[PDB]
C-alpha cells in the first residue's frame, strides 16, 4: 500500500503496470487524476488534524467544600460586590473589601493599599465589572483591564503569594442558549489564562459567573474558590451547575464565494498577501487593502499589480482603523462610488511580546488597540445588512494562554467573544485562531503551515458558517509537556494524542 | 479510502470516474487489474494474521529457591533416576523412588502402589525415558506414554492433589544448534500440556532436560520444580539456562512446484480433496491417494475423474499405513512402474475426542496409530534421496494443549518433533499445524478458513522450507479468555492482541 500510493503520489512509474499488469498505455491515462485525488485527500486529512474548538465540560460531581480564613475582595469604581460578598460570607469566610480608583492603575499607588493584607487565605477580583472606557490617559484601555494588570503586578511586588482569582460575568458561552453579553471581560480572562503561566504560584483561576448569583450558585462558587477542582482553572458557573473548559479536535453547511467588495485590514501585513492572492483565486472582483502605510507600503504596488492581472481591482487605502472618523470617511466614501462591502477580514495587529511584571500600560495598549478598537469600530460602522461575512484573525495565543503574550491573548480572546456576542444578536462573525504560518519557535511543539492549506482551513470555516475555531499544526507530544512544565492543566485532556501521553 | 477501495473491490461503478474525473472509458480498462491486485493483497494480509511459531524465551532472572518436604520420583523399566535424584536431594528434598512395570499401564494396578504416599510435596515423573515399543498388547503405544496416562489417572483416582511434573530429555529445540534427539518423548509433553487443562489443580508442568544434568542445571531444575516460575509450565533447561515457551505470530526462501509423483495419505479424507485439486492446479502430473478404503471410497471415483480432466493421473490405492509390509509393497510397486515420489503429505488421522480420566489405552492407541506409526513407517521407508518434500498435517491441538484431546495432541506434537528431528539430521520435513477449515466450535475463538487461503498458507510454507508453523484463524479476544478460564498461562503473552487484552 505505502509503496502503491508512493508510486502514484510521485507518478512517472510503471511499478504499478507491473504490480497490476494492465498494459501500460492505460496507466498514465488515469495516473494524474488518481495522483490528484490523493493530493486532495492527503490535504483534507492533514488540515483535519488542525482544527480545534474550545468547549465546556460539565462537572458531574462537585466535591463539597467551604472557604476558610480571610479573603480580600477587590473591586473598583461602582462595581457591586455584595452578591459576591454574600457568597464568600455564607460560604464560610471573613471578607476584606478593597475598592480601587483610576489612579491605582499605577502599580506603585496600588501596592500602597496592600498594607494590613498579608496572611490572607485567598484573593478575589471582580475588576472585570469596570468596563468604563475613558479613565486612563492617554490609553484606550478598559478600566478593569488595567487595574487587573496592576493588581497582579503589585502582588508580586509586595511578595504576596496568596492565590488570586478573577471573576467575569457574561464573557463565556457554555453553549446552549448561553449568550455572551459582555465581550469586553474576556480581556481579563485572557490575562488570567496568561498569569496562570507566568506566576503559577499565586494564580487561582478565572470564573465566569451566571446572570444571577443565587445561594446554590454562591455555594458552588465558594467550593470552586476553596480548591474543589484542583488544577482546573477556567470555569464557568451556571444555575445548571459548573463547567470547566477543554480544547477539542473538531469533527471533520453550504458553499462560499467572495461577492461585492471585500475589505482587508492589515493590508501592509505579512499574511495579507496570501489572503489577497487566495481571494483573487475565489473570483474576488474588488479588494480594499487598508493599513496606515497603505499605498506607499513595502510590497503594496506590486501585489496590487499581480492582482490586477488576474482581473481583481485592488485599491490600497491609507487609514488608521483606530480612527472612528477616518474609517467612517473611507467607508462612506466607497459607498459613494458606489461599492458594497460584503466581506471584512480583520488582520490589523501589532504582535509585541512582553511579560506581565515588565509590561506597562502603554505596551498593553499598543498591542490591543489595533485588533480591539479596530473591531469595535468596524462593528459600529459596517452596515450589518447584506455583508454576509466578518472574519477576525486570531491566534492560539488567545484561544488559550501564552507566556509573555498577555496583551495579545487579551486581545485575541476579545475577538472570539465579540464574535460570539455578535452571533448572539444574529450578526455574522467568525474569529479564526491561527496557528503559525510558514526553529527556536518550532521546538515549542508548534509546526508552521502552508499558506494555501491554512487558507483551506478558512475556506471550510467560511463554508460552514463557524463562529470560532482554531487552525493549527501542533505536535502535542512536545507541545503539551512544554506547556504544563510549571503549571499542570486538563485543558487538553480530551485531545486523543494527549491522552496516550498521559498514560 | 474505504469508499475508494470498496468501489474497486466490487467494481462496476463510476463513483471513481466521478471522484477521479478521468473520462470513464479508461476506468474499466484498469479496474479489473486493480480489483485483482487488492483481492491478492487482501488475501496475503489475512493469511499473514494466520501464521504462528512456537518459540523459546530465555528466563533472564531465575528466582533463587529450593525444594522442601517429600517428592516422589516415578520411573520404570530401567530408566535411570540418579542424575535426577541427586538434583532433588542436593536441592533440599527427601526422595521416594517409585519404579513401575508394564502391568502398571493398568490404572488399578498402579493405584495399589500409591499406598504410603499422601501428604507428598511434589511428584516427578521421568516416565518419558521408557521409549520401549513392544510391551503392552495389543497396543502399539510407547511404554512411558501409557504409564503416564496411567499415572495421571491413578492420582485422580487416589485423590492425591499434589502437583505432578513430567520430565523429558531431547524432545524440544530451543533453537540454535539444539537438536531434537528423541521425538518420541514429545508425546508426553503433549499429554502434559493437556493435563494442564483437564486437571489444573494437581498438574505442575513439563520440563525438557539438557543432555547432561550437572549441578547448576540441578539447582535450576530444583528451583523450577519448587515453584520459581509461577504459572509458567512449559520449560526447557539448557546449560545456558532456562527457557519458557511462547506462541508468536510469524513475520510476514525460493519457489515450489510439485514434481514427479506426489503421495497423499488420508486420501479418503475430508481435507484430501481440497489438497488434490490444489496440487493439480500447481501442475501435479501424478497423485497417489492412499487410504484403507482407497478405490471404493465415498468420493474417490469422481475426484479421480475431476483430476483426470485437468491432466492429472491420480491412482487410488487401498493400503493401511499402519502396515510396514503393505506400505512397503505399494512403495516398492510404484518404483517398478517406475515412479519417483518427490512429495509425501501425511494427513492420515482419526480424530476421536476423549478425556484423560475416561480414555483407555485403546482409545489412546486408536487415535495415535495412524498419524504416528504412519509417520515412522513413512520415515523408515521413503528414499530420503530426491524426494524434496515430506509434509505432515497437524493441528493447534498439538502446537499446544486442548481439553479432551490428549491423544491427538500427543500425536500432533510428535509430528512436529519428528519434523525437527529429521531436519536435525539433514532430512526434509514440514509439520504444518492447521487450523480449522470450512458454530458450537466457532465460539471457542477459532474461526474457519477457506480451503484455498488455507492452502496459500501451505504454499508459502513450502516455498520457505519451513519445518514447523501454524496456520490458523483465531479470535484471541475470545479464544484467550476461554483458554485460561481454569488455568492461567503466559504461553500467548507475546501475541500483540493478547497483550492489549491483558491491559
Ligand atoms: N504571522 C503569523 O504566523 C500569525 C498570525 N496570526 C494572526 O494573524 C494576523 C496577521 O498577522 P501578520 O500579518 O503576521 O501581522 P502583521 O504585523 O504583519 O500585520 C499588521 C498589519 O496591521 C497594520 N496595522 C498596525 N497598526 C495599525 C493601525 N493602527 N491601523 C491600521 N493598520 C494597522 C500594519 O500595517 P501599517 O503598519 O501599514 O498600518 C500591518 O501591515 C494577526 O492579526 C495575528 O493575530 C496569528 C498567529 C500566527
Ligand atoms: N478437518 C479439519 O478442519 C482439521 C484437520 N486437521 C488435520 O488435518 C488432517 C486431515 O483431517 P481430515 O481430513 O478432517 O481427517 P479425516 O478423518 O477426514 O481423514 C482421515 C483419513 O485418513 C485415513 N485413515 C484412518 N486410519 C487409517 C489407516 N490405519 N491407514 C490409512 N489411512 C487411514 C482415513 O481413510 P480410510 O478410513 O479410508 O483409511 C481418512 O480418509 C488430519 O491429519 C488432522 O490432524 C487439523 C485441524 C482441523
Amino acid at each position: 500500500d505505502a509503496a502503491f500510493w508512493t508510486a502514484v503520489e510521485d507518478g512517472d512509474v510503471s511499478a504499478l503496470t507491473a504490480a497490476l499488469g494492465t498494459d501500460e498505455d492505460s496507466v498514465a491515462a488515469v495516473l494524474p487524476a488518481l495522483s490528484s485525488w490523493r493530493r486532495a485527500r492527503k490535504e483534507r486529512s492533514t488540515v483535519d488534524s488542525w482544527r480545534y474548538r474550545p468547549t465546556w465540560k460539565p462537572v458531574t460531581k462537585l466535591p463539597q467544600r467551604t472557604l476558610d480564613g480571610t479573603w480580600l475582595l477587590v473591586s473598583a469604581d461602582g462595581v457591586d460586590d455584595t452578591d459576591v460578598a454574600e457568597a464568600l460570607e455564607t460560604g464560610g469566610a471573613e471578607v476584606r473589601r478593597l475598592v480601587l480608583d483610576e489612579s491605582c492603575t499605577d502599580r506603585a499607588v496600588l501596592r500602597e493599599r496592600l498594607t494590613d493584607a498579608d496572611g490572607l487565605t485567598g484573593i478575589v477580583s471582580v475588576l472585570a465589572g469596570a468596563e468604563r472606557t475613558g479613565a486612563v490617559p492617554g490609553t484606550g484601555l478598559v478600566l478593569g483591564v488595567a487595574l487587573t494588570v496592576a493588581l497582579v503586578q503589585a502582588l508580586g511586588d509586595a511578595g504576596i503569594d496568596t492565590p488570586l482569582w478573577a471573576l467575569t460575568r457574561g464573557a463565556v458561552s457554555t453553549g446552549r442558549s448561553d449568550k455572551v453579553t459582555a465581550p469586553v471581560q474576556a480581556q481579563v480572562t485572557g490575562i488570567g489564562w496568561t498569569a496562570a503561566l507566568e506566576c503559577p504560584g499565586r494564580w487561582g483561576g478565572v470564573v465566569d459567573l451566571p446572570e444571577t448569583l443565587d445561594a446554590r450558585a454562591g455555594q458552588r462558587l465558594a467550593a470552586v474558590l476553596a480548591g474543589a477542582l484542583g488544577d482546573d482553572d477556567q470555569i464557568a458557573l451556571r444555575s445548571s451547575g459548573v463547567f470547566t473548559r477543554r480544547i477539542v479536535r473538531a469533527d471533520a453547511a453550504r458553499d462560499w464565494k467572495p461577492r461585492g467588495t471585500t475589505l482587508v485590514t492589515g493590508g501592509s501585513g505579512t499574511l495579507a498577501p496570501h489572503l489577497a492572492r487566495w481571494l483573487a483565486e475565489q473570483g474576488a472582483e474588488h479588494l480594499v487593502l487598508v493599513s496606515r502605510r497603505g499605498p506607499e507600503a513595502p510590497g503594496a504596488a506590486e501585489l496590487r499589480a499581480e492582482l490586477a492581472e488576474r482581473g481583481t481591482e485592488t485599491t490600497l487605502a491609507a487609514c488608521d482603523i483606530t480612527d472612528r472618523d477616518a474609517v467612517a470617511a473611507l467607508l462612506e466614501s466607497l459607498k459613494a462610488e458606489g461599492r458594497t462591502v460584503r466581506t471584512v477580514v480583520h488582520t490589523a495587529a501589532t504582535i509585541e511580546l512582553h511579560t506581565l511584571d515588565a509590561t506597562t500600560l502603554d505596551d498593553f495598549d499598543r498591542v490591543l488597540a489595533a485588533k480591539v478598537t479596530g473591531a469595535q469600530i468596524l462593528d459600529e460602522l459596517l452596515d450589518d445588512e447584506e455583508l454576509d461575512d466578518f472574519v477576525l484573525y486570531s491566534s492560539t495565543a488567545g484561544m488559550w494562554g501564552s507566556g509573555a503574550h498577555a496583551a495579545y491573548v487579551a486581545g485575541n480572546a476579545y475577538l472570539a467573544a465579540l464574535a460570539e456576542h455578535r452571533r448572539a444578536r444574529g450578526l455574522t462573525a467568525l474569529s479564526l485562531s491561527w496557528g503559525i504560518w510558514a526553529q527556536m519557535i518550532r521546538r515549542s511543539g508548534l509546526e508552521f503551515m502552508d499558506p494555501q492549506l491554512a487558507l483551506s482551513g478558512l475556506k471550510r470555516a467560511l463554508d460552514d458558517d463557524e463562529q470560532v475555531i482554531a487552525v493549527a499544526d501542533v505536535d502535542w507530544e512536545t507541545y503539551h509537556p512544554v506547556y504544563t512544565s510549571a503549571r499542570p492543566t486538563p485543558l487538553f485532556d480530551e485531545v486523543p494524542e494527549v491522552q496516550r501521553l498521559t498514560a
